[PDB]
């Protein structure tokens, strides 16, 4: 019929996030093999011309937003693979591969290309049957033309997620240090028109560690 | 010793991206019964003063980025309880309810605000045994205060992720169209100074449906 | 290794009209004693880097605190509660709790109970040395390069403005670093 | 892998000043052989870095030199014989001695007799990769940059200001180190 | 446990007098590296104190050094060859040799060839704690007093009285100490 009451002198709690998820979301993320588009192989009529991809999760899409909410990251598969669209009377080749050092040079022509590291190169019209390495986890095989990022030296280290791109004041060996690795590709036959025969798709696997605000995370 | 070669005219390839899964992010995710902060309970000098919440994945931080790879969303339990931090001697109450229609306007006074949706009430140190319901999926027990929407009004609708807050000019007939609800948070004592006398956790689970790229999405 | 230490990492502070934001740099340069004993070494790696709050204010006080870590250097420090909500490490209390933390000082226990405390992963930098560095980071200093001489940064915020400002509360640190390479305390910036 | 190797470092350099002490940066740049090799390569790790001093001159030669290692690109250079025995893998000696060293670079035993050596603690890289730089250091770089690619620095200096600048002995090199990843070297920078 | 560091003790000085002798206190107090450390700890204790004598000077070089223990601050410092061979410890020879020990700076091993090496017989204090000093021991201190505190004393002298002061060599100590007791650096006295 009757209960005691005993009010505190104040009432409050304490708060530790951290089962292994920060607000509602894991602190620690592996993506997995996936499959996503790098970009076109574009031909022009410089020789010089080579094109750059910095190895970073900005380069995924849709992955890239959920990377937003992680504070480190860590490469464990970065393989590109050349998918070829075009007439077999396309002259001319194509080369990949890939420079650890930021302060590097980006090669210029063959002979210094083919020194690159994971260092691949096929005819335009050539590597087909790469196609069917798309969204699998097989391995290279038959004409496959791919190039694979050696990531077991980073298997140790974890880089701060970055969002902004390194300007151009700053110093190469600064950059070096929240860059894994560039991914280069050159064309060794200069083109009168400017043409795309091919295209590069990113076999990727990486993963995400620690909780941040996406909004604060630069 | 000697192998057949019979090129094909050109080479190329068929891409349709859809396992369930599309540039390695999958295209229905469900984030599980999940706790977040939602804001803090301010007080302030004003009687007609009141606090509005819009139903929304913005309100999730971490949640927030990985949504924005997704097209549309559907509320499962969105459920808002209060956590008091505050001396026992602190006098006033707060009120808690939801709006279903853009349209409606927002209680001014305990006698309105006591006819809103899951309204609920309770003085300003009330509610300590709330703190136990937080990360995990336990049931309302104990003086926890505690708003829940009912979200059955959803199972059949989904909602565009919108990303932009919704403006003055627009009419509220369209702005409700995108906006499941919103949430209203009141003090029925005003104060000479203002104050924070407890929290707003939020216990939620949303569906998240259609691949769409980050960027794009608005 | 130099085992578990407490150290004073500084009051807790509450200014008027604002809401407090205390940084700290995750190194042993400031610390009474680690401080002086990291002075005869080039290298260090931080195994336990906890920091655990003990009140010193009465029942009434209002508000609360709220603690974190800030893994990368870039990213900007939190403005809000909702955005240090989602911080490494979140801990939030009433600036008046985290009594029971007291014995984790002379302790080796993990942190329980009613304890206020925020430990950073320290799995993050067991294949890592750090150099010890005595100096303050330059304003003009990039955060990238920062980064690479700083574990982390420790964050203390107020979650409302007070109106007269106070001290509620002490920080401490229970830490366990190691410490290598030989060099002469002089001569270690 | 290089295996053991064998460079020459450079000559023991005495002057008149007092604060005059030679500083070699830890990098296979400089070396005839090691750097040759190196250059196909993006990455390094030191796996053996020891220097062996050897004497040139008569057993009436006063004074005596002093070896050591500075982990952190940011540490001054000692200036004086009690902050210099506090350097890494320090090691000192009169300067016309050292002769039970000459075997040592051929042989790959370790340091006995009175061979005089400083071997840097290898241990701490075991872990990591360091890119191949070519450039020296500019001056304007932040220290902390500098430390990011260069391992360590090793220093040599005398106790005896001379009248006469002189050549005591030579500094000789035996390093072992990892290289991986494929570059050109005339890419290579 | 502090593990052996290498410490530069000070030079062998020669000069006119002939009860001349240096004498140094058994104290990490003065030491580079190892008295920053121990100034975070209350108690001590030896577990490896030994002095190795370096030369710098010519072959031509006439006399010899003399060094050794007293472990009583009552007893008196020897005068005179004879009871000098008395001390704990007690090691002599010429002043330009000694060359062999300059690997054991780097070295753990033990004292061979013609090192020059006096090591203080640790095993008496295995059982004991001291209290960390920074003071210099008064004047009108009573011997006995300062004995407390002092596990010993390190005498070196000269047999050959000079005409003109110099300093044939250096003097290296390589210890090993243990530290009880947590106390603040300003604090400890
Ligand atoms: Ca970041
Ligand atoms: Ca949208
Ligand atoms: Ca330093
Ligand atoms: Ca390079
Ligand atoms: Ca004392």
């Amino acid at each position: 019929v009757s209960r005691p009451l005993n009010p505190p002198a104040a009432v409050g709690s304490t708060l530790k996030a951290g089962r292994g998820r920060t607000a509602g979301v894991s602190d620690w993320f592996d993506t997995g093999m996936i499959t996503s588009y790098l970009g076109g192989f574009q031909r022009t009529a410089g020789t010089t011309d080579s094109q750059v991809f910095i190895v970073s999760p900005a380069a995924l899409d849709r992955v890239g937003t959920i990377a937003k909410a992680y504070a480190l990251w860590r490469p464990k598969h970065w393989e590109i693979v050349y998918l070829p669209r075009c007439s077999t009377q396309t002259d001319g080749s194509i080369e990949m591969g890939f420079l650890l050092d930021y302060a590097d040079s980006v090669p210029t022509n063959t002979r210094t290309m083919a020194s690159s590291t994971s260092f691949t190169t096929s005819n335009v019209w050539g590597g087909g049957d790469g196609s069917s390495l798309l969204h699998t986890s097989m391995k290279s095989m038959g004409n496959a033309v791919t190039s694979a990022l050696p990531c077991d030296e980073f298997s140790n280290k974890w880089f701060k997620l970055s969002w902004s791109t390194p300007e151009e004041s700053e110093n190469a060996h600064l950059t070096d240090t929240y860059v894994p690795a560039r991914f280069v590709v050159r064309s060794d036959f200069p083109v009168v028109t400017a043409d795309q025969p091919g295209h590069l798709w990113l076999r990727s696997r990486i993963l995400l560690k620690g909780s941040v605000s996406p909004s604060t995370n630069l």
